[PDB]
């Protein structure tokens, strides 16, 4: 059965490493926050040889991305592992991947995007439960942070199980750019699509990119699970329906427990008709419960959540999300 | 080997169905346009019963879908079907669709991009080989349209050999907007990023497209095939390489013979140089063929080709992608 690597305590190490894009795109200033964000936290922060390699495609080489994982699963004094930044390409890393290596050495790997197909490859070759939350450059947002640390902790620094809170606002906003002006928006809250309850092993993060995964031998069958899906802005609604149709075609669909769905970014048009539209032409959805608008995603602020961990839904509780095992 | 549907005679009956968007996207004039078109050519042109249906997606229901196919296929009189246009959708009728009613009716299903999804399945689950090419929407284009017609007509009114050839000139225009004022560009034509010849079945079309039949069993496996491959303007060069290296990770794709791209389109900036280093860091082309710049794809103008028919790739030549069965 799974591995749940050990929970950071005080003075533990937490290296960075840049499977996606490189930790050039972001501005020295950015680095700076997050950097000492963490270490008020608690944490020796150290970086990746290679963080800082930039192609023409904003990431780095396959052989230098694998080196610093690698070395960061072998290096002992390396308790929690934190990507950078999405991006598009940890795919093209996943056959390079000494999984001997990292089953030898469980411990925590952290980031959301692009990084569900290398988190979820991780998960379904060696049993090791990773997770979908921040990325190190998550910590450089100033403003509306406390529930990412909250939630980063409740999962990561703590062992019992707790829920997904609703946050009290959220927000969409390129707060990179700009930090000053955000625009925080009360949370209407989660929002039931189909009512019911279940329990069951969580797999999920980004559906374009899990997507990746599908026919391959590192895609996760899907039989009795919880699915927590999200995508970006440049999804639209026809683009989510097609790659959660194609998602729910793959091996175990038919024994899926339940979904939880994320908030979707403003652009992406994502109407409470479309949704459900979407969700009640899905066959491997017809008896189980389906909840949208939860804090995790590509809007502010996210939750950080265990794939391979375990999660109950309860429609008819106030708190519709328990985490587990995690 | 497969099976190769009758080619039109003169006269012959083609219907109009939308498996994908609904007809109700095109103005009446244009539709008038595109029914002229191919009644010159010499056609019966005739429209499935839904056709016309519309949903909050652009397209309509799954079984009015399904319908309108199946009266398709079963009705005798009708020697061909072509697709109103793509969109996103058609992977949903999957399931649903009697391959066995299609299996002792072949005949001519031509249309391209989402249609790549509807066209290949049923090519892996009857082996009724299908075709990659002109919308009943493409049909309608005022300028231009004689490379269509000639490829056309290549493909599917004559039975033997033909060169997928150079066009003289390509655009990238909203045609369907502007009849009038297009940008033709004199075709600096196929590049060869990796010589060689090779011989095999085609397979391919919309690259993100194939990948969601991914991880199913309507996916066909890909030893012994020519990849054609194609994406559109949603499509960077960054999504273009995540989503080759899930197709070329998939069953077979360790023995393809050879790989033709289409021509990218304009907002996709795809550089000569990004295409170089996105081919070179992918494994399964390492010794073989690879072509770009062919006349597929969502510029214009477009080629029609067999999927599940063979193709002879040769560098040597001038006519260097040969289309030999279709
Ligand atoms: N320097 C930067 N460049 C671009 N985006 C930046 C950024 N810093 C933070 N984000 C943020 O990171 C998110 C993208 O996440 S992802 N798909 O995992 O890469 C966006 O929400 C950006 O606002
Ligand atoms: N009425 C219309 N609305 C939108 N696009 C139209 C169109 N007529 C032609 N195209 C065109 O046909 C292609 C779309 O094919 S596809 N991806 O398979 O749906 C694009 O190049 C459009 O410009
Ligand atoms: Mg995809």
């Amino acid at each position: 059965n799974a591995m749940i690597p050990a929970k950071l305590k005080q003075g533990d190490e937490i290296r960075i490493i840049a499977p996606s894009r490189s930790i050039g795109i972001m501005a020295d200033n950015q680095v700076e926050i997050a950097v000492n964000r963490l270490t008020d936290m608690g944490f020796k922060v150290t970086f990746g040889e290679h963080v800082a390699e930039m192609d023409c495609m904003m990431s780095s080489s396959i052989r230098s991305r694998v080196a610093d994982i690698h070395e960061a699963f072998n290096d002992s004094s390396v308790k929690a592992i934190l990507t950078v930044i999405g991006g598009f390409n940890s795919n093209q890393l996943l056959p390079y991947l000494d999984y001997d290596l990292i089953s030898e050495n469980p411990k925590i790997l952290c980031g959301f995007a692009d990084i569900t197909a290398l988190a979820t490859a991780i998960y379904t070759q060696t049993e090791l439960i990773t997770y979908s939350g921040a990325h190190f450059s998550s910590f450089s947002m100033e403003k509306g942070l406390d529930y990412v640390m909250e939630s980063f902790s409740d999962c990561l620094l703590q062992k019992e199980p707790f829920a997904l809170k609703e946050s009290a606002t959220w927000s969409d906003d390129e707060w990179y750019l700009d930090q000053e002006n955000r625009n925080f928006i009360p949370n209407e809250g989660l929002v039931v699509m189909q009512p019911g309850v279940a329990e069951g092993i969580i797999i999920g993060g980004n559906l374009c990119t899990l997507n990746l995964l599908q026919g391959t031998e590192y895609m996760p069958n899907l039989a009795g699970t919880i699915l927590f899906i999200e995508d970006d802005f440049m999804t639209i609604p026809e683009t989510f329906d097609r790659d959660l149709e194609s998602l729910l075609s793959q091996p175990g669909a038919d024994e899926i427990e339940g979904m939880v769905i994320g908030r979707f970014q403003q652009k992406t048009a994502m109407t409470a008709e479309k949704l459900a539209y979407i969700i009640e032409t899905k066959t491997a959805l017809q008896k189980i419960p389906v909840i949208s608008g939860a804090d995790f995603g590509h809007t502010q602020p996210i939750a950080t959540f265990p794939i391979g961990g375990t999660a109950r839904i309860d429609t008819n509780q106030t708190d519709k999300i328990q985490i587990i095992r995690h």
